[PDB]
């Protein structure tokens, strides 16, 4: 049934998450992306039938709408899952973006970022932890300025305990991570956020070396606002509960006056 209801088009990428192509769905022509992940290459199951956990957490946060990618269906083959996800025409993830126009400005910045503290909410709403929060985890509806989150194959369901697994980004994940190989989720994800912001506004991220993730002084090579830079020195306080809880973070001086997303893509996109 898979080969027959879908058309399949390009490869888009490949790497640690499998090999996404582009596609369609025959039935009403719908842009779809088509994600192939092998059973081999899969360290974390669920349960609904043994899953690749990123079905069960996407299942979770597919229902109504958000800015989370949804899934549309999926199948099993023998030695490999299939994930049909949603694909936006015309998109680019957020990394691309940054790479080609360089340092976002800030009006542009503060809608992106908003948008992606309000999908992460809704994640966390709904029991699920992203773990991976990032440029190119982040596609861009270029028509309507309304990003989405994608890939959620480091992801777990949210729980209050300590975790001491992580298969994120390195440059992106907490300096209690580095140091102990533990962290909470809340608050590593608030840590990954202040990292994503940073990248934002100055067009690169701030730390490459374990070393500077632990000192964690953060220095700005482009010109920030005193404001932005407060809202990501205070995401990335060293210590887990120093730093903002989202309800913080979307009340922060910086976060006021927020672009809507089609306003957003009118003025910076279009
Ligand atoms: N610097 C970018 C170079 N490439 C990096 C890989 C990228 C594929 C992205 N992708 C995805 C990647 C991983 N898990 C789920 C995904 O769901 C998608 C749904 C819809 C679209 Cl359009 C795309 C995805 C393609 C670009």
């Amino acid at each position: 049934p898979l080969e027959s209801q879908y058309q399949v088009g390009p490869l888009l990428g490949s790497g640690g998450f499998g090999s996404v192509y582009s596609g369609i769905r025959v039935s009403d022509n719908l842009p779809v992306a088509i994600k192939h992940v092998e059973k081999d290459r899969i360290s974390d199951w669920g349960e609904l039938t043994r899953v690749p956990m990123e079905v069960v957490l996407l299942k979770k946060v597919s229902s109504g709408f958000s800015g989370v990618i949804r899934l549309l269906d999926w199948f099993e083959r023998p030695d490999s899952f299939v994930l049909i996800l949603e694909r936006p025409e015309p998109v680019q993830d957020l990394f691309d973006f940054i790479t080609e126009r360089g340092a976002l400005q800030e009006e542009l910045a503060r809608s992106f970022f908003w948008q992606v503290l309000e999908a992460v909410r809704h994640c966390h709403n709904c029991g699920v932890l992203h773990r991976d929060i990032k440029d190119e985890n982040i596609l861009i509806d270029l028509n309507r300025g309304e990003l989405k989150l994608i890939d959620f194959g480091s992801g777990a369901l949210l729980k209050d305990t300590v975790y001491t697994d992580f298969d994120g980004t390195r440059v992106y994940s907490p300096p209690e991570w580095i140091r102990y190989h533990r962290y909470h989720g809340r608050s590593a994800a608030v840590w990954s956020l202040g990292i994503l912001l940073y990248d934002m506004v100055c067009g690169d991220i701030p730390f490459e070396h374990d070393e500077e993730i632990i000192r964690g002084q953060v220095f700005f090579r482009q010109r920030v606002s005193s404001e932005c830079q407060h809202l990501i020195r205070w995401c990335l306080a060293l210590r887990p509960s120093d730093r903002p809880t989202f309800e913080e973070i979307q009340n922060h001086p910086w976060m006021q006056d927020v672009l809507l997303p089609q306003e957003t893509a009118e003025i910076h996109l279009h």
